[PDB]
């Protein structure tokens, strides 16, 4: 009920990669995770995963080249610890063309405006799209946002 990465173009080795930041850390261990990975589903981790002797940015891009999906965990603390990573790598290098499904938005928490600094403009371009997955605060909401998350992840992806 999952994809066979085998099968596809490329020779990918994890469903999706999950960028978070350590503050959120215990929904991402405690809910993320374990719905996405008991389904059957491969993993790059923000955490393990990544290779010593290299510097994060490089990390980074090998989990996502290694991966169908990519999985931005959004919220404040995302904002402030993690996002300028990708902020100075899309200046650059536009690996996500524009309006694709290789990138998954997942807002766990909402992120003010006050704390979204001017710079950040690929940031503000995102979260413009409305395209995000919001985590319900309702318990009765919840299996509808898995059910979401999932197709997301092994919906095809649109040709970039």
């Amino acid at each position: 009920s999952n994809i066979p990465l085998e099968e596809l173009q490329r020779n990918l080795q994890f469903h999706a990669f999950i960028s978070y930041s350590g503050h959120d850390s215990f929904w991402v261990k405690n809910e993320l995770l374990p719905n996405l990975e008991k389904e059957g589903m491969q993993i790059c981790l923000h955490e393990r995963n990544f290779v010593p002797g290299k510097s994060i940015v490089e990390n980074i891009i090998t989990c996502i080249e290694k991966s169908y999906k990519s999985i931005f965990v959004l919220s404040p603390n995302f904002v402030q610890s993690e996002w300028c990573h990708y902020e100075l790598y899309f200046a650059h290098h536009n690996l996500f063309h524009e309006g694709s499904n290789s990138l998954i938005l997942i807002l766990l928490e909402p992120i003010p405006q006050y704390s979204i600094p001017s710079s950040y403009h690929k940031l503000k371009s995102l979260m413009a799209r409305r395209t995000y997955l919001e985590w319900p605060k309702e318990k009765s909401k919840r299996g509808l946002f898995w059910a979401n998350l999932r197709a997301a992840i092994n919906i095809k992806l649109t040709e970039q």
